[PDB]
């Protein structure tokens, strides 16, 4: 949106915003896949519930990706065109499943959530009072990432508590 | 409903019925909150399932409250106007969460269900063959309280059984 | 959410935020019940409409409570565990029905609303630019409380206006 | 249902039950029409709400009629085949609109309701513990008639209360 | 609708129109009940289908009644306030079930449909080009009565044809 | 639709029809806004119901506009392209809210309705037996305008009747 | 539900109630299958309608089974674990299709309905005023069995009447 | 519908009406297929939109066919029993696709719409004020044919305008 | 689909496949109309049910036609562009209604079903293991034609069985 | 479907196919009940999830039974008319619940799944390329039985993995 | 909302806010009509798509109008009561269709979107941190205006690109 | 599914099948992203339609990935756990957008479709008659890839045909 960008360029560094958004975009796709494949391999304590959350969270990150990519286009930017570039652009590094047990996978995904939380706070901070539209997108995604963290932490807490309780 | 009450006053003590209903109403609001907050804090074995039941049961007690309150109005009564009075009127005492583990919360809520079962049997007994409408309301709620008890007991049974099984 | 709270503790007093949220939570449950019982007893001018709003508003405060409680949990807090504590924590005092006429009940609920608006403006102000997520929750609830106020005021206005109109 | 009736004839006077049901059926159709035409002509205080209830109640009596008629067939009876007979069979007399104001129409329908409540209490009492199926039908209808009474009384109460309130 | 009626009074005899509509209304209620009770007692050939049509047709006549009554009100008329008057006002006489077999009931209802068809043609003729709104209502109902006739005739045709075929 | 218009030009003055439709279109947009803003400001007797009708009627006039505009396009016409022209083209004059009480607003909208009824009767008369499609559109809109009139009159009747009833 | 049963044991013989429920349960499964397979093989007069009812009734008995089994569990009982036992426990004997014509199948299913009607009247009688919850279940099922009887009898009546009519 | 036809025979030539309806019916089936196969082969400018309209219009003509055929039956007529006869009865001649480009197909279908428009105006004229029911059917179909014409003309207009614009 | 066809041309005679599909297409349109007009004129035993099936089957053949036509396009073929050609291409000959009784119409439609069955067995045989996609289409349609045959045969069986039973 | 069967009798032994289908049918009813009663009594580790699967799988086997029975009818066969015969015909023996813990019940149902898997592989092999319709039914059911096996194995895997993890 | 406004008057100039909102309201109604009539007359390149967007955007501006008007009322203001005043109050001038081609109409509407974007940024800036509720409304509308701009620009881009590509 | 795999290992090389599936899985994710980002950047002729297809096809490939991954798990395999490996495993190479015009993007996606087509023909061939379940998955995906190819080719055909037509 050329006229909108023209107006926004007066208030903040749009070019930098686009770079941050493409880093975010790369991170969303990685977090998406990480959950998706995690769902496919998770085993053990509370598996059906944890698998279910991973599936749900995969779908939520995918939607995040779309919100971000659509906004990049509105800012006259180009979203990352090649998945090979995700790894360069991402600050949050892809955390591949090795151990398939639920605690291991829950811990990996919690770290990625923390890094997601850090990204959208930055973008919200960067755009607050300047790019109202991008700011609200970041805040929306942020709220969901905090919920994701909480959801995963609850399972970790429950499994830890079960373990104690059984001794 | 003045004409209805006129007819019913010939068959039973409506004034006493209203008092019983207001004690029941008080109890429903307490049971409602108890489940609601219990859902918010429950941790441990089978948490997602137990939390889910607490949420569902919270909503079911709320609906019980409406059935009772609406009927009080039809009996030309006034429902309890102030939550401060719930504690005076209730026979079932509010059972505050202290321990957040699922067995603790399950046991507390099972106690409340037993108390609710006693209430609606009384009201059903009091109204059977006399106030058909209020009787059917009591029986309806009763059936749901018995199901609630069963639901909670099943988790207690499952967690006890897991514990054995793991040794 | 431990990592989220860790980050937020650098920007604001989360402990204080939780206390404000638990006061808000207490207030929501009281406002909820107030509307719910009000709906059950309201009589007089425009009763069906006013009763309807009370029922709708009861459900809306009920949802506010959930938004607040869920967020308390995310801030590593514990929501108020006992209704007996609502009265201590609440700044907005429960306003029990005495008169059952619609103007009386409307006026009571308008006060409760104005007090709610003040609560969420405070929380919004406290969290603005710092806890984006909690701030948006407060702003969301706030927007609804302002609508509730407007809804109730409209009935007061209409009834007052009818009264005038009928003398002539 | 021949085998079901055979069994029930050992427990109660089914022939009498059928007669009571056909009197009830007649009454439902009259109550149905009364509400339906009442809705069409009602004017004055709280008209839109009162008209709405009349329309809703018309539909609810209509459904009562079906419950009753279906059960008559199950008891090997024949439902009243001619509307001309409704008036003979009905204990509740059709209460034709004369005054179209809402209080007048509300009062007429409240009488019809009270008469309906009496009918279903009788049928419930007659069948209690004996014809479980018919009893539950009567109790179901009864619960609705009590609600109808309450709904109508509320408007009477509100209008009376408005009237007072406006003098001052 | 006072202003609408004022305009229409210049084009046709509204008072007469209202009388015709009230005769139609009376007839709809009778036809409604006739189908309703017919459905309750029908037996024999193609009973489930014939019963089903009677039920459907009952509901369709009921809706006709509402269309007519609502329009009477808009013409500043009063719809018939007492069912006792239906029999006076109706041209189509109520045709009570005596024989419960489907051919008997089908023939009775076909007669009623013929009578209904005559009514709405009259009203359509009376209002054509003058009271556009009432005319379209009459035509709408007419189309449905013609369909009702067809529906009933088809069963008569099918049962007659079965009879032949089986000899 | 060129071929359709070609055929219709043999039966009636299509150019004149289009002008009538554009006057109607202008009137719909004015009636639409009138109801829409009326809904926003109405106060007093039966306000919630009256406001509700205004909102519903606003949406119904909005749909009338679309039916008319679409048909203009089918008649190879151009709908009015500038709201500034509505006022010139409209026979029904925009009736701005001054008094916000429900009787005042009801009376204003009843006039607008009566004027709408006249418009569609004209168009129906103009097209009857000649432009079947446009005629049915006018008749459809007409039937709705008559209902709108009735709806509004009912409230006037009810409020007048309440007023009487309350003196005694 | 242990607390509920404790309360009920004071009012009636729960053990006996459970045995009656398991006999009922066995009967429901047999009635279910009987309708299900009857639907699959029915031929002749009004076949499509009769087949349709059999299909519907099969589904209704299956739901009855669930209501009964769920309540058995709530009464601290164990539902019949093995279909081989159905035949021992059932009073209503499975009535296998031999003749596939609709009258034959209708008669068989009517007899099973009669026996179903007898069962739930007994259970209703046994539990009336004592086990409100189980009583309402029995009454609910009873109402449906009476409807089933009526539905089947109507076809028998129609076919008989067709037969006459065609001579 | 025998009684309805009896009444209508007094007002117009029903036999002739039926012949006109069967010509219309034949035309609808041809127009239906023409659109259907046109959709399957269309190529070029605005293809996806034009294909979509052809698909939609095919479905609309099919519904027209049903309205007409159902009414023929109500008029005691027999609808054309054999597709071989469509070509004899149709005034609108089937216009087979030769050129598959959108302008060619749009022009062919516009001509068929014009001929459809002519048919229903005739039938409306023939039945106006006499057979209210058949008249309303013709008018309903007519309105849709005029819309079809408009829809197709719009594409022709757009493509012509694009062509200019690009030079 | 040019690349797909290129691959398929190595495995089978695509040109012949297209011809078989166009013959099938022609046959579907004829079977479609046959059922559609049959529904409009059927009379007699079990008419409502038989009419209903004809209506349902009409719709099912019409969907078959779409599956076949779409696939022809994917095989780079052209579907039959003119209904006049249906009769040349079809092996299954159009079986026009003469007698309107249900047995006559049922018998005619059964023959056409058998003919459809032969067609899709052929096409399934022709494409099995070679054109997986077209094979699955043919098998899908085949399964529905077998069901159609069964549906129709059931009515013939029922009517024959009624006839006996009534003597 | 007589004509379809006539054609199929040339390609395979239909009589044998019917016997295999009736054995499968018997097996589906047993597997259906097994899951259904298993759901009612299951206790312990992951109970809510395991109970849920048993309920879902009960419903899926019940649908399998319908697919098989319907096809038997189409092959001019008669489905097993008496549940007493299920035990004779079934290869998969009914595996009655003894121990109510989830591992025990999971193991029992896994064995029955394997047995269902064998059955549909056989029937698919028997009919492949010959009875396309029955083959696709067998393959459809097969795919679901493989999924069932996977579902159940997952829980066994999770519970085994929890056990380890807790020591 | 008197108490709300009382509070807000301490934080900002509400009177000025209301004037800005009424200017915005005026502008929304003009933008609404502009799109609405534009949709009615648009011709040429990508017409169906562009027409569709105009229709969608018309509906979106209408909704904007309601959000604004409702908020004016809550701020104890009066929304503009007469459309004649829209032109005085609006900063964005109504841009009447002259040329009906899609590029012309797209350019006109893009201008209007730019003007709308300026308005809601102003209102957002004016209310940020002070009137949270009105601010969020402005931001919400802003986000949609930026999307509208993007949507329109994409068509301009596509049509320009087509033009090049075709030479 | 251990028992299922045991049976399948007798009929084919499951280990090889898993490798082929993981290559397919990798390919689906790449084709998914390719379409997704292509939708985001496409410009020019028929953009809205082409963009829409890319969006739809993105979603369809994403579902393909799930079908394949789920089946890998059932074959006791592990799906590719890291997106970095997609590029190694994929035969179909990721075809990054360079030119954003619709013809360029359409051509790129057509090539990838052909490559998907080859893959599922291979897997269908590999598993035909041996792994019925995996074969049907491959055939299902295959049918969709053929449709995708057709969809894309249609646009190329239309745009080429427009170009000619405009000169
Ligand atoms: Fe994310
Ligand atoms: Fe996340
Ligand atoms: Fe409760
Ligand atoms: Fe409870
Ligand atoms: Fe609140
Ligand atoms: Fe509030
Ligand atoms: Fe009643
Ligand atoms: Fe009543
Ligand atoms: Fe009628
Ligand atoms: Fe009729
Ligand atoms: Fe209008
Ligand atoms: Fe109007
Ligand atoms: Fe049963
Ligand atoms: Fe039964
Ligand atoms: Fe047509
Ligand atoms: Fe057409
Ligand atoms: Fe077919
Ligand atoms: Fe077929
Ligand atoms: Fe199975
Ligand atoms: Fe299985
Ligand atoms: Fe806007
Ligand atoms: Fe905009
Ligand atoms: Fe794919
Ligand atoms: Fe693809
Ligand atoms: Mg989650
Ligand atoms: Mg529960
Ligand atoms: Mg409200
Ligand atoms: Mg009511
Ligand atoms: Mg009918
Ligand atoms: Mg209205
Ligand atoms: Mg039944
Ligand atoms: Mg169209
Ligand atoms: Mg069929
Ligand atoms: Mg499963
Ligand atoms: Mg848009
Ligand atoms: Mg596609």
């Amino acid at each position: 949106a050329k006229e909108s960008v023209k107006i926004l360029q007066g208030k903040l560094d749009v070019k930098s915003l686009i770079d941050q958004l493409n880093a975010a975009l790369s991170e969303e796709w990685l977090a998406y896949y990480q959950y998706w494949v995690g769902a496919l391999v998770v085993e053990g304590a509370m598996r059906a519930d944890v698998q279910g959350e991973f599936e749900e969270h995969a779908e939520e990150e995918r939607h995040h990706a779309q919100l971000i990519a659509d906004r990049i286009i509105e800012l006259e930017g180009v979203p990352v065109l090649d998945p090979k570039k995700w790894f360069e652009l991402a600050r949050c590094k892809y955390d591949s499943p090795t151990a398939f047990d639920s605690v291991s996978l829950l811990n990996q995904n919690v770290s990625s959530e923390r890094c997601a939380i850090l990204r959208y706070q930055e973008i919200a901070n960067f755009t607050n009072g300047k790019d109202y539209t991008t700011c609200d997108i970041a805040k929306h995604i942020l709220a969901e990432e905090e919920e994701h963290e909480q959801d995963l932490q609850d399972y970790l807490t429950d499994i830890a508590r079960m373990k104690e309780s059984f001794l």
